């Protein structure tokens, strides 16, 4: 189907009671007097459509002359996916496009546009007109750059960002400090004033430190049990995933150390690992980053590094890099027992250009900021529904059919994705940085993994085109889309859906469809008790067997779902690996293990009813 | 007595062991390994008297066949002061002078040095090497602003010193912040995120909010018990001390509000003094800061503006400001049943060249501190011992005449100081904002009360000589001297002595522990060897001499500490030196633990009426 005969199926569509009771509680712009400036999820659309539009302004494909034109077709078709919501933008975008403009220019009907009135809305964007979700910022070793980083994440978060760091940079406690006296606090300390500093902003960050780390004990029981509680914690793994496992497998040690310390120390990697374990089994922190892994496929290493992820994982981020996302609804795809992949090629291509054009009507607080991701301009598509998307295709997600699925469908996104990048680098320029990446500098580079797809071949020719023309370092993510996901009443990125039938502070659309009424109004009542189907007797083995939520999916394959999309993801991707209650801290090692082997960038675990 | 008789007298008087220890601890200087650099506190006077003499390199007015050896004369004056205990700096300069430099220049024998070595030592003073105490940033009522000055109290922290901010510029909780829809979170907000900063730096500050702000009244209950523990809290009145009493006695009411927010509130000004008085009644927070009187004696005042003090509260300082401070331990002049006016005379300009030096050798981490110091150069010469003076005199601290010679010694001390700025401001050039300051432009002014002394009216004829020539804007405060009193072994800055008697221990290799009782040393000179032995034991369990049989009636007067005198009576000491100090004070009202919160309103009351600048009450047993 062409895509504008899908979008004919969803524009009409009205958000759920639930999505719209979200929508203007924190979406739609009210005025200086809390008066409602917008009263429906159109206008959302179309504030959104011509800002993002107005980058074509810049474009110097386009002769001043058509420009016009050509900026209001695109205003159009980003309004049409937007208010169909086949594509939602990340929430920052939904926010804060349109701030400093004139009320009047950001819902006038498209015909009365002109030129002037584009140019207006482009030069009246204010410092508020911050449009991306994820950033990471260093935090040297000196009290100097500690402070200025706390600084930094005030006025991110201020904006509307979420901000991560590696503290690794930071001495150990103990430490020389070449002043008078005394001794360095270490890393954890400092953290304690960074979650001080949001706490008060905000009256959501991610915090890493390096396995090799001689505080890093004191790290992993940072949060245990004064926490913490604005940071998600990570343990950083900077070397190669084969060496960790290696070390692990062999009883190694791991030697602890800083090069602006004399602390040293050898500690057994599975005692650490198990210290981890334990932590994670209680309560669910710290996540494993595998930085070296996201190193291997970072098309600027080693002369650009990623040190930490957003707080949610799904972005490697190197020092002062920003991220926008946005997510493609899968569950809209669904067309009479296939994914209608003549629509999703055409919105793949519409989505990478809107996710490109954020970027130049985006206006950052910190100016180094604006500097590293106008020479990246990476950028970060994803998808949401995709669990939804399964139960339409009758497929279990505890299933290597399912993630066979998944991975064809996100090499076909990648491939599509990366074939537009190379189509806007020669409409527009190329990303500065080009040059000097390994799409340039290397033969047969490819940021990802594959290994599961008909598609590689034609995956690794585009990523030779990109040699010569790519518009953007890096293209896909998975998110969590936790809002944006019920705004577009669908599943969460790629996660299963945790409950059929709930009551969030609801029974699934698929289910109510594919379910006789009258097995469903029976079991309604034990399915909320119980949350899940697989112990309701007299509901047919076919449904019970597709429709699975989180925690009918075993650890494993929740795990080997994240590889099976991680090998077409450039970035990286959001996922929690559900455990049952029962599960042990043996358990817990063995999803480690089983991702030091996977293509896996990082893991979250969460163990039922342990919080 | 000429100083240098003087000199003879202390030069060769070793710290007593409990000084040693001090030094020990954290003066004396350690290389990299933890090894020690200095031993004795003869190392730390050669080093800071080396490194401070060092800024006469700059000195227009000596030609270059002359700078060496008059290099090496100041250092050695310095020196031997120093090392006489007579004058010691706050301890920021005894601490970081000479960070930087190379070992082999800081302690080797004068006679060996060259004009180069000077030059090197001058070249080479690194970022740490910060010598001043007290600073005032300001906190802009936005994120950026207040995070910038979250940065430079940590980076202030780190080299030594200790910073205040007036917090008034935050507008209050609940107020409208432009182009969103979320409110402003306040001031007392934002001083956890400093307490935080600092507790992990540290691992005190001052803060003042002004009595008109709409959220003053959760700024006085800030450290109630129910912290910012790292704060002393003092509330701010940048209005005439007069129009606050008034306001008082007609039981009348503030107004409570921001220029950046619509929240308004009136409030009976007698209900807010007792909130106050009954939190500081507790607790001893907050204190009262009489900005407004502090701005009246300000040289600047209005083209500068000050606005907070330091954590002990005696400077009072504008945005971005330093100040320096040093003490002359006041005991050691002692001669006669006099004080020694002529070795006094002397050692006031000796001590106000260091001072003023200490600017020149002095690093700021802040480019906006580094200006603002070379603008006015304030200086904070003080006394300590002067609690043991009166003892040596046979003078009550609780009687007028205590407080009468009080006066005329901070007024004969502000003559020789504000004398050697002016000869300063000859030799060396004025401060650069002599210009635009009320010494210029005005006639008359004077920068504290006066009216207790007879040197008055040569202090006006010196006042109005340096509308001429002025090296300083202002020059003298007393400072509490909580460490410095204790390695020059006699009494801290104006404050009666504690106690008498009490038991130290010292720590041994094989024991330990041990019982070491101290004893006054003054007392031990006059009492009665034979009485002491006797009563040692009643005076310790009891913490005064008052209530003890048959000691002489003349020694209990004399002999009084800080719980025998009554709060008015220390509040009129504060006064009788603020008369005579252009800076301001540090003071503690101590008071009875069966004092009530009608007692502390009191205080303030008479406060009010007095000249001091700021109070600090602490009732005994409340915390
Ligand atoms: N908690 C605490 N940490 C400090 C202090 N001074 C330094 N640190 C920690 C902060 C940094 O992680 C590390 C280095 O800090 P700085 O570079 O500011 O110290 P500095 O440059 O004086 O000495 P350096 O030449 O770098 O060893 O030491 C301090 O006063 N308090
Ligand atoms: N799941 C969920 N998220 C919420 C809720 N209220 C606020 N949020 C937050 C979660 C995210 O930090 C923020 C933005 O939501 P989005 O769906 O745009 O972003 P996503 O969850 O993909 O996270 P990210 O883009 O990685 O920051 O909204 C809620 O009630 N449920
Ligand atoms: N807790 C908290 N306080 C804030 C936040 N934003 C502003 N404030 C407080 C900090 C300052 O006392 C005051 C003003 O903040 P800024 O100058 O950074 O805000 P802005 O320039 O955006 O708006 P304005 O024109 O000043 O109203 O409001 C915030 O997001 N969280
Ligand atoms: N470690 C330690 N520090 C102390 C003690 N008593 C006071 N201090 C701190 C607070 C002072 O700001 C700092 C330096 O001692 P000083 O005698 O030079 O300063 P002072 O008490 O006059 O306070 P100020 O110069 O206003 O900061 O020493 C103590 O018993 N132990
Ligand atoms: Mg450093
Ligand atoms: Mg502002």
């Amino acid at each position: 189907m062409k895509l504008s005969d899908l979008i004919s199926r969803w524009i009409d569509v009205e958000p759920s009671k639930n999505a719209q009771i979200i929508l203007r509680d924190r979406y739609f712009m009210k005025d200086l007097d809390g008066n409602y400036l917008e009263t429906k999820w159109e206008d959302v659309a179309r504030r959104v459509a011509r800002v993002v539009a107005t980058a074509e302004l810049l474009n110097p494909s386009y002769k001043k002359n058509e420009k016009l034109d050509r900026i209001k077709e695109w205003e159009d078709i980003f309004f049409r996916v937007l208010k169909a919501r086949l594509f939602i933008p990340n929430s920052p975008t939904l926010f804060n496009a349109g701030l400093g403009v004139k009320h009047d220019l950001l819902w006038k009907p498209i015909d009365q546009m002109t030129l002037e009135d584009y140019e207006e809305i482009y030069r009246s964007r204010n410092h508020l007109h911050m449009l991306s979700a994820c950033f990471v910022v260093p935090v040297g070793d000196s009290i100097e750059e500690i402070f200025e980083a706390v600084k930094e994440y005030a006025l991110i978060t201020k904006v509307g960002g979420g901000v991560g760091s590696n503290f690794s940079e930071l001495r150990p406690k103990g430490s020389f400090v070449a002043g008078t006296h005394g001794k360095a606090s270490g890393p954890v300390s400092f953290m304690h004033v960074f979650n001080s500093a949001i706490s008060v902003v905000k009256q959501a960050l991610m915090g890493i430190l390096n396995i090799n780390h001689p505080d890093i004990e004191e790290f992993i029981d940072a949060k245990k049990e004064a926490v913490l509680n604005f940071f998600n914690l990570s343990v950083g793994f900077p070397m190669d995933k084969k060496e960790i496992l290696k070390l692990y497998e062999e009883d190694g040690e791991l030697e602890l150390s800083h090069p602006r310390s004399t602390i040293r120390k050898k500690v057994k990697i599975r005692e650490l690992f198990r210290k981890i374990a334990t932590n994670a089994w209680k309560s669910g922190d710290p996540g494993l980053a595998f930085l070296g892994e996201m190193n291997k496929y970072y098309p600027l290493y080693p002369h650009r590094k990623i040190n930490s992820t957003n707080p949610c994982g799904e972005i490697g981020l190197s020092d002062y890099e920003a991220c926008n996302l946005g997510s493609i609804d899968v569950a809209k795809f669904y067309n009479n027992g296939f994914v209608d992949l003549e629509a999703l090629q055409e919105l793949v291509q519409i989505a990478v250009r809107f996710l490109d054009n954020v970027i130049d009507v985006n206006v950052f607080p910190i100016d180094k900021i604006t500097k590293a991701v106008k020479e990246s301009r990476r950028l970060g598509l994803g998808i949401m529904g995709f669990a939804d998307l399964l139960y339409k295709l009758e497929i279990p997600y505890n299933s290597q059919e399912a993630r066979d699925f998944a991975a064809n469908l996100m090499a076909f996104i990648a491939l599509h994705a990366h074939r537009t990048s190379y189509e806007l680098g020669k409409e527009k320029g190329n990303f500065p940085l080009l040059e000097i990446s390994r799409y340039r500098t290397e033969d047969n580079f490819v940021p990802f993994a594959m290994g599961m797809s008909n598609y590689d071949d034609e995956i690794r020719e585009v990523m030779k085109m990109t040699k010569e023309f790519r518009r953007n370092v890096a293209l896909l993510t998975i998110a969590p889309t936790g809002s944006i996901s019920n705004i577009a009443d669908t599943s969460s990125g790629l996660e299963p859906n945790f409950l059929l039938a709930y009551t969030r502070f609801y029974v699934n659309q698929v289910l109510r469809e594919k379910l006789n009424p009258e097995i469903l109004k029976r079991i309604e009542k034990e399915l909320i008790e119980k949350g899940s189907l697989k112990d309701i007797p007299d509901v047919p083995e076919k449904i019970k067997k597709v429709f699975v939520v989180a925690l009918d999916i075993d650890p494993m394959d929740h795990l080997l779902m994240q590889d099976a999309f991680q090998r077409y993801v450039d970035n990286n991707i959001s996922k929690t690996i559900n455990m049952p209650q029962s599960a042990t801290v043996d358990d817990v090692l063995n999803v480690y293990l089983e991702a030091l082997r996977t293509n896996v960038r990082g893991i979250t675990v969460y163990r039922d009813g342990s919080l």
